[PDB]
């Protein structure tokens, strides 16, 4: 099928209120099929005489990292031409109350291997950003596969985008590429967002989120588009002592 869902006022309203939103079908079945074929080539599972995914971060990797490609549109420039990109930019515009032309953007590809046992710990995406420069923005996480709690779908802290950027620390101070985490989210307050293929979740830069391990025997792929404003000077910057400069 080639049908795609729509957004309405209620979608925007709950995004503003809760800091995240579920879009049941942002990519059509045929768009998902094409994205899957693209990932088949981007993420080559390669054998040795343990298999590894033949990308930076994996083939040269301490504990395993989540297989991911920053700005995959460099390798597959067919990506940002797409109706799916345009559709997502329009959604971002509606949700941020900003003209599409004002948005900076980039792509991000993720594959969670079968039986990948590490979670993505609680974090806010803004914790990765320079406290001297504020951007409004969001992420649109489009799944290529069923996403369930057991396969590693995202969980959010509703309303957390109106709270502080929580204290974060490196998972390993001597292995910073593993990323950041916060201990300051109550898991009983979390809400999970399972998705069908072609569905997406959208979240603000400040909404805390977590992803579980992939306890299933099938890879789980997501294509993430980030849309954001130009940076604005912050007069009194937060310390964020966990920042990797
Ligand atoms: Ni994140």
């Amino acid at each position: 099928m080639e049908v795609v869902g729509t957004i309405d006022h209620r979608d925007r309203e709950e995004f503003r209120s809760r800091g995240f939103a579920i879009l049941p079908q942002v990519a059509s079945e045929s768009e998902v099929a094409w994205l899957r074929q693209a990932y088949d080539r981007l993420f080559v599972r390669r054998a040795t005489p343990e298999d590894f995914y033949d990308i930076a971060g994996q083939r040269d990797r301490g504990p395993p990292l989540l297989p991911q490609i920053i700005k995959p549109e460099k390798y597959v420039p067919e990506l940002l031409d797409s109706p799916h990109f345009a559709r997502c930019r329009s959604i971002a515009s509606a949700f941020l109350d900003m003209a599409e032309e004002e948005l900076e953007f980039y792509g991000h590809a993720i594959l969670k291997p079968p039986r990948y046992g590490a979670p993505t710990p609680w974090h806010q995406d803004e914790a990765y950003m320079d406290p001297r420069w504020r951007r409004r923005g969001l992420s649109i996480w489009t799944t290529l596969d069923e996403a369930t709690v057991e396969s590693g779908c995202l969980h959010y802290l509703p309303g957390g985008h109106r709270g502080p950027v929580l204290p974060h620390h490196h998972i390993d101070n001597d292995d910073r590429i593993r990323g950041l985490m916060t201990d300051d989210v109550d898991p009983t307050s979390a809400v999970a967002c399972p998705l069908a293929p072609g569905g997406a979740v959208v979240h603000d830069f400040r909404t805390p989120h977590y992803a579980g391990p992939n306890l299933t025997d099938q890879p789980r792929r997501a294509y993430v588009l980030v849309f954001m404003s130009a940076p604005a000077e912050v007069a009194d910057p937060e310390p964020r002592p966990w920042m990797d400069w």
